[PDB]
């Protein structure tokens, strides 16, 4: 479908609770929550190949992958992982991650296009699910 677009966050839920699972201390969590209110996602999708640029006010990175082929990225708290994206439905993809070194919570993310034109991203650490909602800019 059409994940392609420039997406601006309109809602962020449970992000602090996710970072807490990930071991981030309280005051860095609060500043990161503030940073998540400026979270923007730029997506270019060509077939099952995705170019995704995620950014806040002072930081930007790119995540490029093809559905079904392993790649390397980082968890949201910054630890390197191996990742594999698969479709779950026409408009939703799920990414499973595996830490490259050491241990830690089981992390994953998802992206979904709703039939209202919203992008819904979730991020998971063990038990805790962060949900962020975007609209096209
Ligand atoms: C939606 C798909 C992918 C691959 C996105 C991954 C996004 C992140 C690891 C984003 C982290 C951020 C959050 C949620 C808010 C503060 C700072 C970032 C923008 C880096």
């Amino acid at each position: 479908p059409n994940f392609s677009g420039n997406w601006k966050i309109i809602r962020s839920e449970n992000f602090e609770e996710l970072l807490k699972v990930l071991g981030v201390n309280v005051m860095l969590r609060k500043i990161a929550v503030a940073a998540a209110s400026k979270y923007a996602v730029e997506i270019k999708q060509e077939g099952d190949t995705f170019y995704i640029k995620v950014s806040t006010t002072v930081y930007t990175t790119e995540i490029n992958f093809k559905v079904g082929e392993e790649f390397e990225e980082q968890t949201v708290d910054g630890r390197p992982c191996k990742s594999l994206v698969k479709w779950e439905s026409e408009n939703k993809m799920v990414c499973e991650q595996k830490l490259l070194k050491g241990e830690g919570p089981k992390t994953s993310w998802t992206k979904e296009l709703t039939n209202d034109g919203e992008l819904i991203e979730t991020m998971t650490a063990d038990d805790v699910v962060c949900t962020q909602v975007f609209v096209r800019e």
